[PDB]
């Protein structure tokens, strides 16, 4: 498990998420499971599914242990149903080490396993206070390095229907998956990857909001999500301000809607049209922030002689999700120990002829924190205790 052994430790089909290889129980069940910085729950296929052709089979584990819980889980449009327990976990291609960890066994779901992905699990790699039923089932990042010496951070690669690659380091940084220099944005709260964006500008252009509708609930880095999220009013702004660089090209309502590709003649779509958005985020020092630019290579995903392409901005109504769009265009460290997210430009360059996916800062202000919603306290997460 050196850094190297870790290198490219990721697969997945486009546009359905990035899975890594892990094993379960003794003797190891071997399961390709998805990373989604999104969710904090651990949980593998454990019955027979029309889309599995494998699963984790419980009574075949010589270490499994029984927890005598239920666990339901929904998600953005799937769900499933699990029964907790435990087994000796191990990431293959990843560090050397085994840990017990929490296992949700899923033995009923909806529209969560999809055809083709290659996946027949979840792990969930957020913080202990999203997960389900409650904080106190330890999710798996938790266990591995409360077990092992395995430092207190991640970091994603994710590269390039079409297959993917990309790696999960686990435990640390490896400098051959960057270039240029780390930007690091504080993690505002410990639950989801929660950060703070103070500005947005598409084709440098500044859309010019009150800079708290850019984090209206909240703003995240979900590697389970694959569109770059956005909260209905920037939603808004942004498809006009695209519409009006590209508006040589009269779309249907359907292709900005994320339903319906648009396609021009093999190797000839017109890039130079669309705008680069760029995202600036608070950095560590007050007042400063730093912006990572994206291309329209990463936002229109590509699906006769024909290059076709779907649009993967969406609208949220719950705040800005930081998706794979998104996340494609950089090596991200989830540096977990010191509360901060790492941004870099990745050595896997999906790269345009004239702009290029950056990392540049920093950019000088005033008053960040402001940018930031607190979220309404209901009665019902004011009411449970919590003697953790
Ligand atoms: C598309 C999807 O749904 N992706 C799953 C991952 C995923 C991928 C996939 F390919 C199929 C799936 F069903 C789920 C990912 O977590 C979604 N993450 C958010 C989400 C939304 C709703 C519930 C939960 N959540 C549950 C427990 C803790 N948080 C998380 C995080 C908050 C903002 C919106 C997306
Ligand atoms: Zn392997
Ligand atoms: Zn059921
Ligand atoms: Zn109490
Ligand atoms: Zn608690």
């Amino acid at each position: 498990g050196s850094f190297v052994e870790m290198v490219d430790n990721l697969r997945g089909k486009s546009g359905q998420g990035y899975y890594v290889e892990m094993t379960v129980g003794s003797p190891p069940q071997t399961l390709n499971i998805l990373v989604d910085t999104g969710s904090s729950n651990f949980a593998v296929g454990a019955a027979p599914h029309p889309f599995l052709h494998r699963y984790y089979q419980r009574q075949l584990s010589s270490t499994y242990r029984d927890l005598r819980k239920g666990v339901y889980v929904p998600y953005t449009q799937g769900k499933w149903e699990g029964e907790l327990g435990t087994d000796l976990v191990s990431i293959p291609h990843g560090p050397n080490v085994t840990v017990r960890a929490n296992i949700a066994a899923i033995t009923e779901s909806d529209k969560f396993f999809i055809n083709g992905s290659n996946w027949e699990g979840i792990l969930g790699l957020a913080y202990a206070e999203i997960a389900r039923p409650d904080d106190s089932l330890e999710p798996f990042f938790d266990s591995l390095v409360k077990q092992t010496h395995v430092p207190n951070l991640f970091s994603l690669q994710l590269c390039g229907l079409a297959s993917v690659g990309g790696s999960m380091i686990i435990g640390g940084i490896d400098h051959s998956l960057y270039t240029g220099s780390l930007w690091y944005t504080p993690i505002r709260r410990e639950w989801y990857y929660e950060v703070i964006i103070v500005r947005v500008e598409i084709n440098g252009q500044d859309l010019k909001m009150d800079c708290k509708e850019y984090n209206y609930d909240k703003s995240i880095v979900d590697s389970g999500t694959t569109n770059l999220r956005l909260p209905k009013k920037v939603f808004e702004a942004a498809v006009k301000s695209i519409k009006a660089a590209s508006s040589t090209e009269k779309f249907p309502d359907g292709f900005w809607l994320g339903e319906q590709l648009v396609c021009w003649q093999a190797g000839t779509t017109p890039w130079n049209i669309f705008p680069v958005i760029s995202l600036y985020l608070m950095g560590e020092v007050t007042n400063q922030s730093f912006r990572i630019t994206i291309l329209p290579q990463q936002y229109l995903r590509p699906v006769s002689q024909d290059d076709c392409y779907k649009f993967a901005i969406s609208q949220s109504s719950t705040g800005t999700v930081m998706g794979a769009v998104i996340m494609e265009g950089f090596y991200v460290v989830f540096d977990r120990a010191r509360k901060r997210i790492g941004f870099a430009v990745s050595a896997c360059h999906v790269h345009d002829e004239f702009r290029t996916a950056a990392v540049e800062g920093p950019f000088v202000t005033l008053d960040m924190e402001d940018c930031g919603y607190n979220i309404p306290q209901t009665d019902e997460s004011r009411s449970h205790h919590h003697h953790h």
